[PDB]
Formats: structure tokens, sequence, C-alpha cells
RNA sequence: GGAUUGUUACUGCUACGGCAGGCAAAACC
């Protein structure tokens, strides 16, 4: 996977292999981060998955 | 609904009856907002909910 | 950038309670 975009120092967003919106939230996971480098698994604390806003 | 968290003026978090984590993203929606206030359904461009990183 | 919000790195400070810097963001200027 790889960042879409930094949310904040703890929290950025990447999209999956499949193609869809994921948000990994852990302790300076995403401190002074970028898009493109892949989401250090070993700093996830919370992974978020895009759902429909119509539900 | 309830803003539980805040990341940047674009995506926030909430908790819902399931006593889950959700982020909801939307365009400058958290902007001058706080945690407690209802998530607003109509800036919510998309959903999310929290997910177990060990999968 | 400015500003406005957010924050758990790490830092500087201390009253050593935390607090601010930094860092980030798709408002707005």
């Amino acid at each position: 996977m790889k960042i879409a975009k930094v949310i904040n120092n703890n929290v950025i967003s990447v999209v999956n292999e499949q193609g869809k919106e994921l948000v990994v939230m852990g302790r300076g996971l995403a401190f002074q981060k970028k898009s493109g480098d892949d989401v250090d698994e070993a700093r996830i604390e919370k992974v978020f998955t895009l759902d429909n806003k119509d539900v």
C-alpha cells in the first residue's frame, strides 16, 4: 500500500491494493510524512475503511 | 451522532450506537468545529470504520 | 505562506499540573 494523504502526525490515508480508501492511525505513524511511502504496519493502532455514507 | 475526534478541517472521528469508531471525511466540515457536537450529515462526503490492523 | 482546526511524534519549558513549539490539513484569505 502507500500513503494517499497525511491527515495528522498520527493518522494518514492509504489506498488498499483492491482500490479502497483506508485510514491508519497510530503513535507518530504519520509525523512529518508524505504520500507515496508505504504505511508503517509496526505503528498501526487503528485502521479505518471507507464506507457508504448513504447508510 | 457526535464528533469523537478531529484530524483536520475535512476529516473527523465519530462513535455510533454500535460502540465502534468511524471517521467522516468531508470538505472543510471540521473547520471551526469541536468534539461533542453532532456530525454534519450534509457535509459527510466519505465515511470510514475502524478495522483490525492484524488482517 | 496567512489563518483556522487537529495532535500521541519528538522537543523546549515547568508550575513539572501541563504547556507551547513543531507537524499536518480539502476551510477561508
